[PDB]
RNA sequence: GCGGGAAUAGCUCAGUUGGUAGAGCACGACCUUGCCAAGGUCGGGGUCGCGAGUUCGAGUCUCGUUUCCCGCUCCA
RNA sequence: GCGGGAAUAGCUCAGUUGGUAGAGCACGACCUUGCCAAGGUCGGGGUCGCGAGUUCGAGUCUCGUUUCCCGCUCCA
RNA sequence: GCGGGAAUAGCUCAGUUGGUAGAGCACGACCUUAAGGUCGGGGUCGCGAGUUCGAGUCUCGUUUCCCGCUCC
RNA sequence: GCGGGAAUAGCUCAGUUGGUAGAGCACGACCUUAAGGUCGGGGUCGCGAGUUCGAGUCUCGUUUCCCGCUCCA
């Protein structure tokens, strides 16, 4: 049993029962992730339950700055400082959808996004923190690669 | 003029005059290589029929701390605030007094709400190099911050 | 099983009853084992099942030279052409008695008996012609170093 | 009167050492100790009564000689090649000459060589003689010359 | 932009010297009793990034070009 | 003997323009629900062979010295 | 491994159809003008067995050395 | 989210014990040297409802904007 295709978090989205184990995760989503998308801190985007308005996992983007401190010497080649790039804030899938590979659907979905935005503003890299060891190797897997500064920092280029 | 594209290796920029020397020189020497490293993006008028670049505007994912953002922009707000930085924006001197700089400003505010549809963005911030770029986006719109005052905000109604 | 220490063959060793696998090796221990030692073609040692004439496994040596040409240049430096050696010319062990690494320390009894040798007389390294690709990895493995012409042809050179 | 054969050493005083063959000399004082120390040979010198200084030495390193080269006894039944240690060099100092010491080093030489033969193949000793005095020398301590060539000969152990 | 390093088999790499193309893993087949695991062998796959040049001879030396990496430079 | 190269963690190695040390394997602990083989993480681990010298400052440059490696030379 | 030869005086060798072991050299001595010659001594025929009236000699076995070829 | 303020003429604002809507700037004509002066025009008091004999004013609901704080490991 698959899922939808994402779209922006909206009012009429269930929330309540999301839980993804980790707890700034599911409570950013429940608390702030539709004020945001009013608010200009970040643009949300769900995948539901098929045929449902539960959701079953989520990602949020956002403008971003790395300084060249905080940056590896790669990133910041020939680059302003700061370094300008879109940050991946969130990225969670519910327990009950893990191993249904929504969390790469999800990642997909949001690079094509992020280089979409890029064809229209300056972008770097993709930058983000990841909170478990599961998801760094997520991450890597999938293209990222680890700080030397900080480690559980990653970056992914889009040109 | 011609109507706003991304600069490429075919535009003139070597005659491009503005009266900020570090705005020409920007353009000439780094708008394209900033354009291949994704550093920014810079869109351009033309002189109707030519590739000479009469204006153009850059543009830059960035963010700002809550203490040098006015309370209007960090009102409810996570620290660091998202933005899109108006790096660069410049009309040479030919072209002064059409209305062509109000031109450019518009269309990078509506690619920046075409963009904020799909990243997070609180408003547009720009770093004014003289006090007449401040004046100016402060007619178009623009608030300064209250610590630094060449910092100028513009918040996009979502 | 448990053998005595090496021992020079003899006319008292039973050695019709020698199986190592290798056909060649058989042979020649039952061919011309104890006439070569009458001859001085070559000096084989025994060992046998403890109480017992049986070999268990033998090794066989003879001096020998080879030349510049098919000796690696850390063998050849400063020496006259050709290059005395001490040849490894034979080493097997009964099929009844592999896996007690018995053929290891038939190697090791060889190599010391070279190292005394070459208190009297001039030998730069011990050379043995690999009749297996497992036969090279166990002289590689006991440090042997292959030729750069004949990798089947290795040297141990002496301290 | 001399010593016992003793291997050489950093200590022994070769440089005054003159056999009447030029070639053997040079031989002990250049490559003597380097080809000790390198496995090329094992050399044993008898000095002079409580001295350093070198009255004889004999050289032996290991070898092979082809069929073609070996007398008929010496390859009977025997594989190609064929095992020898070669006694490389023999010299007296001229100032020892006549008083049978070049029969002693060979003597010595042969003992030592049986002692090896106990733990290796040997089938003879061989020389290459480097004058007719040594040539006969050789054929008078038993040695036979080669068929092929007349100035090697060999000595074959029981 | 300046400096340095890299590019050799599908992957990871070795190749000091100017002198016949390499190893481990992967792949096809075969060997060990008929399958076969471990060990071994055979095979496919390389104009040694590409191109030009010196030499009797180039992975190796020379030059041009492509790409990547690392340090510094830098646009608030 | 002439010439070239090397020595950096238990092992194999990187280390840039003279600006205060790193990787893989290995080791101790943890994750794998626990334990266990593989994999992943965290962590500890160096007179940069030795000595001297230059320098504000040495892994880096100079010299000496110990050891090893590669090419050539060479004793039928 | 196959094949062939040798062993007799200190040395080199002879010893036909089986009948006490021969010649030169060498060694000791002598003759005279170191040489040549003469004189003198030494075997038991590699070993063992057998045939034979009788064996250096023939039969068989064996020891040692040598030569050609074979060969890992 | 907690707290505070604003809305009345084109603009800046007044209209406190609740009574046809006020001043300045600006606008049109005119006086004179385009400033000053004179004259003239413009609302329906953010919206809706309620109390009141009567609402710009009081009560409640609501719209938009603004300020301070809070905040997203
Ligand atoms: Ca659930
Ligand atoms: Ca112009
Ligand atoms: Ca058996
Ligand atoms: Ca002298
Ligand atoms: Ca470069
Ligand atoms: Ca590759
Ligand atoms: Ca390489
Ligand atoms: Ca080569
Ligand atoms: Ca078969
Ligand atoms: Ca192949
Ligand atoms: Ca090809
Ligand atoms: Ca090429
Ligand atoms: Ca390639
Ligand atoms: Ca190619
Ligand atoms: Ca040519
Ligand atoms: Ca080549
Ligand atoms: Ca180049
Ligand atoms: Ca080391
Ligand atoms: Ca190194
Ligand atoms: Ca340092
Ligand atoms: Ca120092
Ligand atoms: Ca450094
Ligand atoms: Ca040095
Ligand atoms: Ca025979
Ligand atoms: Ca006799
Ligand atoms: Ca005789
Ligand atoms: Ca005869
Ligand atoms: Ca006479
Ligand atoms: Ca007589
Ligand atoms: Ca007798
Ligand atoms: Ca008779
Ligand atoms: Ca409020
Ligand atoms: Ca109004
Ligand atoms: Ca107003
Ligand atoms: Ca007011
Ligand atoms: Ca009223
Ligand atoms: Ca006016
Ligand atoms: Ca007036
Ligand atoms: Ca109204
Ligand atoms: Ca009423
Ligand atoms: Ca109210």
């Amino acid at each position: 049993g698959r899922v939808t295709a994402p779209e922006p978090l909206s009012a009429f989205h269930q929330v309540a029962e999301f839980v993804s184990g980790e707890a700034v995760l599911d409570d950013w989503l429940k608390q702030k992730g539709l004020k945001n998308q009013a608010l200009g801190a970040a643009r949300t985007f769900v995948v539901c339950k098929k045929d449902t308005k539960q959701v079953a996992g989520f990602y949020s983007l956002a403008t971003g700055s790395v300084n060249h401190t905080e940056a590896t010497g790669n990133l910041r080649r020939n680059m302003p400082d700061p370094i300008p790039v879109i940050i991946l804030a969130r990225l969670a899938v519910d327990l009950s959808f893990h191993g249904k590979g929504l969390g790469a659907d999800l990642l997909h979905d949001a690079v094509l996004r992020c280089y979409r935005v890029a064809e229209n503003i300056g972008v770097r890299a993709i930058m983000v923190h990841a909170l478990t060891e599961e998801a760094k190797n997520f991450f890597i897997h999938h293209g990222f690669k680890s700080s030397q500064t900080q480690q559980r920092t990653l970056f992914l280029r889009l040109p």
